[PDB]
């Protein structure tokens, strides 16, 4: 079965108008902006900006591979997909 979200964890993460966007979810760094009670930090893959958003807007990887991890015209997108494919937990600093 399913654990709650942890620092690591891949994902696809929707906003709205925006394609389902390969992420990650982050930590926080001592010292760092905490998001609001129930968001992660959502780091996103080839863009490198940062979201807070709830379960709802995070698709589990694995899972959603094959429907979401296709070429898109948008900016940072295939970027994206490379990162999350190839080294997903490196410093995008
Ligand atoms: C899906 S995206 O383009 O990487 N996106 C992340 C940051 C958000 O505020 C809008 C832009």
């Amino acid at each position: 079965m399913p654990h709650a979200f942890k620092p690591g964890d891949l994902v696809f993460a929707k906003m709205k108008g925006y394609p389902h966007w390969p992420a990650r979810i982050d930590d926080i760094a001592d010292g760092a902006v905490k998001p609001p009670p129930n968001k992660y930090p959502i780091f996103f893959f080839g863009t490198h900006e940062t979201a807070f958003l709830g379960p709802k807007d995070l698709f589990p990887y694995d899972k959603s591979k094959d429907k979401y991890g296709k070429p898109n015209k948008r900016k940072g997108f295939n970027e994206g997909l490379w990162e999350i494919q190839n080294n997903p937990h490196a410093s995008y600093s």
